[PDB]
Formats: structure tokens, C-alpha cells, sequence
């Protein structure tokens, strides 16, 4: 046990064979990893650079903008959930991947699925 993948990783073993890097076209594949990603339970693990507690959120499925795309106001700023992150101290290396809609179905949060990572029990 002990088998908290990682969704990229998840991805690259499983679902491509290949290799996840700035050569991915799951970007905009993403609409359709939604049908395998719906109804999932992913461990939200927090950057290095947040020292925040992990905490799993049941996917519902994806948001229709990524990363680099949704903007909230924050300092009277909109910042885009990349910048956010980066702004963290943690550069996403592919921000253009539809964030993932986990949190609630009234209240949906955002979340960059490289930092998602799936629950080994969920398989």
C-alpha cells in the first residue's frame, strides 16, 4: 500500500504509456479524461512552499477554464490560479491544464491536478 500516485504520474503510467512534460496535448484532452476522472478521490497535496495539510476532495469532474485562464480577486487583484501558485513559491509546469473541479457541486474549487494525486483505495 502506501500507493498515493500522483495524477500526472497517474496519467503517464496508466492512461498515456508516455511521458507528461511542456510536449502534453491531455491539455486540451482534458474534456475527455473528464469521463475517467469523474467520481475520484484525490489527495490535494499543498507545495513545499505552502507547508499546508493535505486533505482529499471528491472529484466531480473538471472546469471548463485552466489554470492559467481562471482569475480570482484577491488585493483587489485578479490573479489567475497559476500566478497564485507561482506567486507561492511553486511554478506549475503545465497551468494549462483544466483545473480540476473538486470541493463542492454548490462550491467549486479550482485546483491545479498536478498537486492532485489519487488515493490508492479509489482503483
Amino acid at each position: 500500500g502506501a500507493m498515493a500516485m500522483p495524477m500526472i504520474e497517474y496519467l503517464e503510467r496508466f492512461s498515456l504509456k508516455a511521458k507528461i512534460n511542456n510536449t502534453t496535448n491531455l491539455d486540451y484532452s482534458r474534456r475527455f479524461l473528464e469521463p475517467f476522472l469523474r467520481g475520484i478521490n484525490v489527495v490535494y497535496t499543498p507545495p513545499q512552499s505552502f507547508q499546508s495539510a493535505p486533505r482529499v476532495y471528491r472529484v466531480n469532474g473538471l472546469s471548463r477554464a485552466p489554470a492559467s485562464s481562471e482569475t480570482f480577486e484577491h488585493d483587489g487583484k485578479k490573479v489567475t490560479i497559476a500566478s497564485y501558485f507561482h506567486s507561492r513559491n511553486y511554478p506549475l509546469k503545465f497551468p494549462q491544464l483544466h483545473c480540476l473541479n473538486v470541493g463542492s457541486s454548490i462550491k467549486s474549487i479550482l485546483l491545479p491536478i498536478e498537486l492532485c494525486s489519487i488515493e490508492e483505495g479509489q482503483a
